[PDB]
Formats: C-alpha cells, structure tokens, sequence
C-alpha cells in the first residue's frame, strides 16, 4: 500500500542537512571578509552582511523547522504557524537587502559628488533595523489571525491522535493559499522584484548615456581643432573656440585634473583673444598648443572616467545576477501555489515535486558567497587569505 514515508523523508533531511552546513560555512565567509578587510567596508557590504546573516539563519533555523514541518506532528496551531511562517522573514529580509543594493548603486551612478553626505554607514544601520522589524511583522502576518486555525482538518487531526487544541503541522493545512499567492508572492516578492528590475535598467541606461557624453564632448574637442586648422576667416576660428570653451568647462563638471582644465580653457581664451583682434595666423598657433594639454591631461582624465563608469557596470552585473538566481530558486514553490490556488478542477502537484521545490528555494542561501567569490576581486583575495591562514 504504497513505499515507506521514512525512505523518501530521509532523502529530504539528509539534502536539507547537506544545504544547512553549506549556507552556514559560505557566508560565515562573507561576514568574517567583510570584518577584516577594510576595503570591504562600505554601506553597499553592509546590506550584504544583512544578506549574508538571513542566509545564515536559513541554516540555523529555518532549515530544522522545514524538516519539523514535514513530518506532520501534533502541535498548537499557533506554535506550528512560527514554525512555517518563520523562513518568509527572512526571505522578507533578503528582498528589502537586495531593494537597498539596487538604490545604492543607482545613487552612486546618478549623483556620485552627493553619494558620500547621504548614503551614511549609520543611515545604512538605521535602514537595516527597521527593514528586519517589517520582515517580521509581513512574515508573520498569518499569526496575526489570517490562518486555518479557526477551520481545522478534524479527520487528519483525530487519524494523528491530536489532543485539544493541536493540529496535524502541515504547512498547507494552516498557512492559506491567499495569503501565500496575493499578498506573500504578488505584492511582498513579486513588486519589488519588478521594481530591482526598474532599478537596474536605469544603472544601465545612465552608465551608457554618461560614456556617450564623455566620448561626444571628446570628438568635439578634436573636430573643432581640425576646423581651426582648415579656417581662413576670423569668425570660423571664433565659432569653433566658443564651441570648444562650452566643452571644456561642461567636462570639467584629483587637483591635477582641476588644474589641467584650468590651462585648456586658459589657452582656449588666449586664441579667442586673438580671434577677436583679427590675428588669423596667431590664433591657429595659440589653438595648437591645446594638443600638448590634449595628450598630457585630457586624455588621461578621459580614461579614468570610462574605467570608473566601466566598474559600476560589471559591479551593477554582478549584483543584477544575485536578483536573479533569487528569483530563479523561489519562483517555483511560488507557481506551484498560484496552481493550487488558482486551478481547484487540477490535481495538487506531486509530492516529490514539493519538495524540490522547497530543496530549491532553500540552495539560494548557497549561492551568493561564490558569485562574490568569481565577480569580485576584493571578495575573492579577502576568501584566499582567510582559508590560506585559518
Ligand atoms: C532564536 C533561538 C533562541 C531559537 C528559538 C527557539 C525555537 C526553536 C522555539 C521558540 C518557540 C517554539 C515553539 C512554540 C510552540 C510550539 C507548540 C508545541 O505544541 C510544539 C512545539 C512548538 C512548535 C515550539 C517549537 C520550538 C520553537 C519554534
Ligand atoms: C523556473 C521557473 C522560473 C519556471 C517555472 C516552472 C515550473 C514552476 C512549472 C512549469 C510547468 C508546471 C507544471 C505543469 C502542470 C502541472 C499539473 C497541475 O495539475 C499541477 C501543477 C503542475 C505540476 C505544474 C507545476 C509548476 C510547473 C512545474
Ligand atoms: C516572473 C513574473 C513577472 C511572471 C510570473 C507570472 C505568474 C504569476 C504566472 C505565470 C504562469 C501562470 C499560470 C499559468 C497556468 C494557470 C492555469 C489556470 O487554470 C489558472 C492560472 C494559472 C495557475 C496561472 C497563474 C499565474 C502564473 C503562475
Ligand atoms: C499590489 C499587488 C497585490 C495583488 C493584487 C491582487 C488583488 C486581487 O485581485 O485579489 C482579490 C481577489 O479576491 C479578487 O477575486
Ligand atoms: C535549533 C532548533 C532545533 C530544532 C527545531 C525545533 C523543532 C521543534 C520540534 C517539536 C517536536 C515536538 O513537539 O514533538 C511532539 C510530537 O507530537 C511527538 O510526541
Ligand atoms: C533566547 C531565548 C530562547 C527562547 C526559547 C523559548 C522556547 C519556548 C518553547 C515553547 O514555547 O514551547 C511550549 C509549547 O508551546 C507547549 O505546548
Ligand atoms: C530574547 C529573545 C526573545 C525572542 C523569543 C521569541 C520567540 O521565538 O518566541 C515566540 C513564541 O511563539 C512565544 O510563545
Ligand atoms: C499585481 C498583481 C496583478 C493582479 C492580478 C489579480 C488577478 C485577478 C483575480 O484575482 O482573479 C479573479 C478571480 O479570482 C477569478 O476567480
Ligand atoms: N505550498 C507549500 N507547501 C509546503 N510544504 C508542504 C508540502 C505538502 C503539500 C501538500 C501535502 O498534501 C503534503 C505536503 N511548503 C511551502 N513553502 C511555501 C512557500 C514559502 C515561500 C513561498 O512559498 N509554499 N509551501
Ligand atoms: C537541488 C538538490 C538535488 C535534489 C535532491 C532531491 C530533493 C528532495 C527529495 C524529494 C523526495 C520527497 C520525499 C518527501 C517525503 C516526505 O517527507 O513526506
Ligand atoms: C545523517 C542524517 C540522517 C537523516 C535520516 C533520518 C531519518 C529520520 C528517522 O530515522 O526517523
Ligand atoms: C540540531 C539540528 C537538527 C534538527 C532537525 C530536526 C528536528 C525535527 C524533529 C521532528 C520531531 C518529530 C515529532 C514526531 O513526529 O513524533
Ligand atoms: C542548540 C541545540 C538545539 C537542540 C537540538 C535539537 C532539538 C531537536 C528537537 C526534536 C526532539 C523531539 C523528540 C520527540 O518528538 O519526542
Ligand atoms: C533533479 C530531479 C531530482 C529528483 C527527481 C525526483 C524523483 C521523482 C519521484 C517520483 C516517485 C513517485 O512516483 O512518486
Ligand atoms: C547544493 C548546493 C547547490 C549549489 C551551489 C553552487 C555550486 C557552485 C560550485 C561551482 C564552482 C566550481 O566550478 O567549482
């Protein structure tokens, strides 16, 4: 009459046991790169040490009470919902922390003179604590009175030998599907999802638009040079300056580069000076020493702007890929409820497939310490010191 449920329960808790110590070991990592290297110490690591620790108590916590929860024991209904509940904290947790990431680095792309006076480590801590106390109250939510409690399957109840007040501890007996589809999935995972997807396409765009203005702004600074070369008339060499002058100070939005502009738009006034006199000749040569500033200052600024904006765009990549394997290992267990839900004339999805599901969901708290590990050379020399020492 069917296999044993202990064969098919103990591939469930030895995997769930393998995932636990993998997603303690990995971001244990994190945290203890993060403490010792300095370099690590900015407010856009301090919301991935609050990834990281939700990661950690995947492990810890919510790993044992997803193996409490399989196995159907009697309980208070109440007790049982902390334990199903628990673990949309933390994923609750994770969301807000990869919504914080997201509008950091669009930030320091938008506004990088005004990144350092606004987003402050003690503003980032303040965010970080009022963000756990929602992922509580969202988490929970069902223990606030939107549960089955009220409703209870009595024959499944008596068959387990239930006393007053006890339930058979199925997570889909009291956590109701509503509440997982339309308010956990719909509107806690899925909006800020989409929202992350938002965040990153305008990182993005304004890398791509900033690196087309510094290379329009660069071309214009040649062209107009050849223009004043090819002039025979006094207001050709005029125009062109004016053209050149308007760049110049429009680009200048350390102190080597300040006063390096300071001598460009210096000369670009000399050559305009005689542009007005009449001195044909005499400005064309003004206008070429602005070659010898061009090489030994502009384009040396030119190229410490593109390597900047070229490292938010693989730093906002690899960040973008993190949102993604979130999505990637929670959207299942999510779409399969959107199924039980929506579909009651469907069979209930198998068993096996469940907790494949939920197996899935939980190798998420795995994966961000080795993206970390291939993406980002600080993270990975920091990992390399670590376990070559200790
Ligand atoms: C954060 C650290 C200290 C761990 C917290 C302790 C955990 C393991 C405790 C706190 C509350 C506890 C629950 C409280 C109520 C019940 C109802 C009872 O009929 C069965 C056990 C059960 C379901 C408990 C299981 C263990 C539990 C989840
Ligand atoms: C990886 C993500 C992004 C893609 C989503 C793929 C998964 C979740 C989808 C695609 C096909 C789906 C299955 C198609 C058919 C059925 C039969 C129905 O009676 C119950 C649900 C069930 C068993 C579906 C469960 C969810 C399912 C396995
Ligand atoms: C990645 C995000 C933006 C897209 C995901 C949209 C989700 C919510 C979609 C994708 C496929 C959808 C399902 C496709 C099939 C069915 C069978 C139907 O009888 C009821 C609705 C139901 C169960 C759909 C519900 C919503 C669903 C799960
Ligand atoms: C914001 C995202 C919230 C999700 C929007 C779901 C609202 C809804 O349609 O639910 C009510 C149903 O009972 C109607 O049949
Ligand atoms: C670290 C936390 C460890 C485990 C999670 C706690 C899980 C709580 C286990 C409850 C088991 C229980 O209550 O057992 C009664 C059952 O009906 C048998 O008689
Ligand atoms: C840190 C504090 C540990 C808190 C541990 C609190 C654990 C209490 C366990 C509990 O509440 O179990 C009683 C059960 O409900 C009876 O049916
Ligand atoms: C200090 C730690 C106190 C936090 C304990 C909260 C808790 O886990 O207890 C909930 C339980 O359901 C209550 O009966
Ligand atoms: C944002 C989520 C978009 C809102 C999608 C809500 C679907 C509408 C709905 O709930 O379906 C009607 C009814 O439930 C059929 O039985
Ligand atoms: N639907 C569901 N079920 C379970 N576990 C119970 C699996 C099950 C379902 C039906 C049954 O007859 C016996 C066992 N965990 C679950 N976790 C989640 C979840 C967490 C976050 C998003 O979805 N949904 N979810
Ligand atoms: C990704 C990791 C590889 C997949 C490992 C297989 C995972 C789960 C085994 C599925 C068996 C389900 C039996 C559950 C029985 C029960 O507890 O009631
Ligand atoms: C080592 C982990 C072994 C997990 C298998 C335990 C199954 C539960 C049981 O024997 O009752
Ligand atoms: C330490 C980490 C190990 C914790 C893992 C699993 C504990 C779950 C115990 C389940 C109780 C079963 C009660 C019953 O059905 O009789
Ligand atoms: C920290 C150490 C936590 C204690 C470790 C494991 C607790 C496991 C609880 C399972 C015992 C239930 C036994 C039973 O069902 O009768
Ligand atoms: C990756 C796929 C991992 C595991 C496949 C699960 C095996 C399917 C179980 C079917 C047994 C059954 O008929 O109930
Ligand atoms: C179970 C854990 C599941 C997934 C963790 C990701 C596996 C990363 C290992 C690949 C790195 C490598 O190529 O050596």
């Amino acid at each position: 009459d069917g296999a044993p449920p202990i064969m098919g329960s103990s591939v469930y808790i030895t995997v769930e046991l393998a995932i636990a110590v993998l997603a303690i070991l990995g971001n244990v990592l994190v945290c203890w790169a993060v403490w010792l290297n300095s370099n690590l110490q900015n407010v856009t690591n301090y919301f991935v040490v609050s990834l990281a620790a939700a990661d950690i108590a995947v492990g810890v916590l919510a790993i044992p009470f997803a193996i409490t929860i399989s196995t159907g024991f009697c309980a208070a209904c109440h007790g049982c919902l902390f334990i199903a509940c628990f673990v949309l904290v933390l994923t609750q947790s994770s969301i807000f922390s990869l919504l914080a990431i997201a509008i950091d680095r669009y930030i320091a792309i938008r506004i990088p003179l005004r990144y350092n006076g606004l987003v402050t480590g003690t503003r980032a801590k303040g965010i970080i604590a009022i963000c756990w106390v929602l992922s509580f109250a969202i988490g929970l939510t069902p223990m606030l009175g939107w549960n089955n409690c009220g409703q209870p399957k009595e024959g499944k109840n008596h068959s387990q030998g239930c006393g007053e007040g006890q339930v058979a501890c199925l997570f889909e007996d009291v956590v109701p599907m509503n509440y997982m589809v339309y308010f956990n999935f719909f509107a806690c995972v899925l909006v800020p999802l989409l929202l992350m997807l938002g965040v990153y396409l305008r990182i993005f765009l304004a890398a791509r638009r900033q690196l087309a203005d510094l290379e329009d702004n660069w071309e214009t600074l040649n062209d107009n040079l050849k223009v004043i070369e090819k002039a025979d008339n006094a207001a050709q060499v005029k125009d062109a300056l004016t053209k050149m002058r308007a760049a110049a100070l429009d680009a200048q939005k350390m102190k080597d580069f300040r006063h390096g502009f300071d001598i460009l738009v210096g000369q670009i006034d000399d050559a305009l000076k005689l542009a007005n006199e009449g001195k044909v000749k005499e400005a064309q040569a003004a206008a070429e020493q602005l070659k010898t500033t061009r090489n030994a200052y502009i384009q040396k600024y030119l190229e410490r702007a593109r390597s900047t904006l070229q490292k938010e765009v693989h730093a906002a990549k690899s960040l973008a890929i993190i949102v993604g394997l979130f999505a990637l290992c929670w959207l299942p267990l999510h779409i399969i409820n959107c199924f039980t839900f929506f579909c009651p004339d469907c069979s209930h999805a198998p068993l096996w497939l469940m907790y494949l599901a939920i197996v899935l969901s939980h190798t998420n708290s795995v994966v961000n310490p080795f993206i970390y590990a291939y993406r980002i050379r600080e993270f990975r020399q920091t990992f390399r010191k670590i376990i070559r020492s200790h």
